[PDB]
């Protein structure tokens, strides 16, 4: 059906303990350690808190786990476990549980996050460059280690702009990468979810995180944030068809014998494939290059299969100027 270019037997060759999550049995540490000093979030499955590690003074955040799954908890668990030491992956410093309740929470390396919204429309050339060639490090090494992030947007990037640090966060959709497997394809959010998941295709891979770091790249050198601002799933796919276009949507849907909702029959109308240069505009032209609209063009593809592994990302002229520095 669909097979990942890369990484496809990582999982397979490896010990059945480190992808059989639902066998994982983590140590739980004590809780009390920590004293909570503010809210930093909340998602439907937790609640993140900035938090100070009492017995030794260390800042820390706390990710306290809610209507969680058991199995979902034991799941984001052990890939983190499968990730540590991995470049810009946040760093899990320890799993504990309040000692009475018995509730989990995860203990994460504090990061003095810059606020996204404003920071991408002040970066430069080069800044746009630098994070995403340290965040596609970040989505190498998972794909390397057998795991889809799945939920890759900037609410998930962590970046400290004044000590230029990058930290991919919330690892709560990830999965581990198995060939020919059909995942679930409500995952990532919808600005940032690849037309395969719009479009109801189950066997994706990797290559999904690409299309999401494409979205992030393309609001960064057009900023406009976000670049597809669909109002619903449909309409998230209508504005991807109006930039690919419409006849090269149906040919990457016959390549996979992908059945199209009918209800798209009435609202993706005819449109050609735009040139990417139609985003340039006074306030963003020096953001954009040749190079950056080339690697564009090579991630923003419907075919999740032809898109940009990360490492061939990182590989492109683009980032030259990075790996010089
Ligand atoms: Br983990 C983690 N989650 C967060 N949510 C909001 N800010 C956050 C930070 Br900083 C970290 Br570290």
């Amino acid at each position: 059906g669909s097979r990942a270019r890369v990484y496809a037997e990582v999982n397979s060759l490896r010990s059945r303990e480190y992808w059989d999550y639902e066998a994982h049995v983590p140590s739980w540490g004590n809780q009390d350690d920590y004293q909570l000093v503010r809210k930093l979030g909340r998602g439907k499955y937790s609640e993140v808190f900035e938090a100070i590690n009492i017995t030794n003074n260390e800042r820390v955040v706390v990710k306290i786990l809610k209507p969680v799954k058991k199995k979902k908890i034991k799941r984001e668990v052990k890939i983190l476990e499968n990730l540590r030491g991995g470049t810009n992956i946040i760093k899990l410093i320890d799993t504990v549980k309040d000692p009475v309740s018995k509730t989990p929470a995860l203990v994460f390396e504090y990061i003095n996050n810059t606020d996204f919204k404003q920071l991408y429309q002040i970066l430069t050339d080069f800044d746009i460059r630098f994070y995403m060639y340290e965040l596609l490090k970040a989505l190498d090494y998972c794909h390397s280690k057998g795991i889809m992030h799945r939920d890759v947007k900037p609410h998930n990037v962590m970046i400290d702009h004044q000590q230029k640090k990058l930290r991919l966060i919330d690892w709560g959709l990830a999965e581990f990468y198995h060939p020919a497997q059909e995942y679930n394809v409500r995952v990532a959010s919808r600005y940032f979810k690849g037309p395969e998941l719009l479009v109801d295709y189950q066997m994706y891979d990797y290559s999904l995180d690409m299309w999401s770091l494409g979205c992030m790249l393309a609001s960064m050198i057009f900023r406009r944030e976000p670049f597809f601002h669909g109002q619903d799933n449909y309409d998230q796919l209508v504005r991807i068809a109006k930039v690919l276009g419409t006849e090269e949507l149906y040919g990457y849907l016959k390549k996979y014998h992908i059945d199209l909702d009918p209800h798209f029959n009435d609202i993706l109308g005819q449109h050609s494939r735009k040139r990417w240069e139609n985003f340039i505009h006074s306030e963003n032209r020096h953001l954009v290059s040749p190079e950056a609209l080339d690697l564009l063009d090579k991630l923003l593809r419907y075919d999740h299969q032809q898109r940009l592994t990360a490492k061939e990302a990182m590989e492109h002229p683009y980032f030259y100027p990075v790996v010089k520095e």
